[PDB]
């Protein structure tokens, strides 16, 4: 609004348009989303204002949340860089092991820290983990999507990212449980590794079969219940498992465990956030600087 000096505008964000700004009071530089409408559900108001105090280290704050003339604004801390602009900013080298495994730890941490308070992130993708100089990672608009159905269009238009979505939401699935989050994380590990998306699917059916050629076409051995959703069709090509090690090279087996275990299709069979942090990759995790060019 007027309390705000805008300092320039980040971009077209999932929701609406997204500036860096400063409070003229504080001084405080902050990151303020404008969502768009007959008046702004006064549904998601209290939904989003509970999500105020859900603080976590590793997850953005948010600070405050207007609603106003038909407008929604989000205030949110403020970082400097999302995951997505680093990771073509070393693609040429990669992000080394330590930094991508003290990344995915704080991720888990993060999430372990929402699930365990029944928030969901929901869209977990590179441009919402953003980072800081410190070497820390923090997840980025968690709670949201849940009093917003589902993404697809940003008011740009704008084509929804359909690479990070678990199988059991592309199966149209009506409930989303934590796994969904886990599955998420597991196919941005894998990117960090190879510097290339794992599934880069460019629409739904498209993402489904990226993910079936390469972890097989479920069945009702690996997925029981699976030929039961909504959008299963036993037309589905059966494609053969690919063997894992030909994913994710060169990542070591501590690393390709976890991944598997993340990739799960049986959502109950997924790993929890929780059980992550307690696998073996994580033994000898560190927190690196990363190299940030501001
Ligand atoms: N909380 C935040 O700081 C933040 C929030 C949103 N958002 O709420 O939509 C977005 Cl896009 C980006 C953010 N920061 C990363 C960033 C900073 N500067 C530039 N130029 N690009 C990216």
């Amino acid at each position: 609004m007027e309390n705000f000096q805008k300092v320039e505008k980040i971009g077209e964000g999932t929701y609406g348009v997204v500036y860096k700004a400063r409070n003229k009071l504080t001084g405080e530089v902050v990151a303020l989303k404008k969502i768009r409408t007959e008046g702004v559900p006064s549904t998601a108001i209290r939904e989003i204002s509970l999500l105020k105090e859900l603080n976590h280290p590793n997850i953005v704050k948010l600070l405050d949340v207007i609603h106003t003339e038909n407008k929604l604004y989000l205030v949110f801390e403020f970082l400097h860089q999302d995951l997505k602009k680093f990771m073509d900013a070393s693609a040429l080298t990669g992000i080394p092991l330590p930094l991508i495994k003290s990344y995915l730890f704080q991720l888990l941490q993060g999430l372990a820290f929402c699930h365990s308070h029944r928030v969901l992130h929901r869209d977990l993708k590179p441009q919402n983990l953003l980072i800081n100089t410190e070497g820390a990672i923090k997840l980025a608009d968690f709670g949201l999507a849940r009093a917003f159905g589902v993404p697809v269009r940003t008011y740009t238009h704008e084509v929804v990212t359909l690479w990070y979505r678990a199988p059991e939401i592309l199966l149209g699935c009506k409930y989303y449980s934590t796994a969904v989050d886990i599955w998420s994380l597991g196919c941005i590990f894998a990117e960090m590794v190879t510097r290339r998306a794992l599934f880069p699917g460019d629409s739904e059916i498209d993402q489904l079969f990226r993910i079936f050629r390469t972890l097989g076409t479920p069945d009702e051995v690996v997925w029981p219940g699976v030929t039961s959703m909504p959008d299963y069709k036993p037309s589905f090509p059966k494609w053969a498992r690919q063997d894992f090690s030909k994913v994710v090279p060169p990542l070591d087996e501590d690393g390709r465990s976890l991944l598997s275990q993340m990739l799960h299709y049986d959502p109950n069979k997924r790993i929890s956030a929780k059980a992550a942090l307690a696998h073996p990759f994580f033994q000898d995790v560190t927190k690196p600087v990363p190299h940030l060019r501001l």
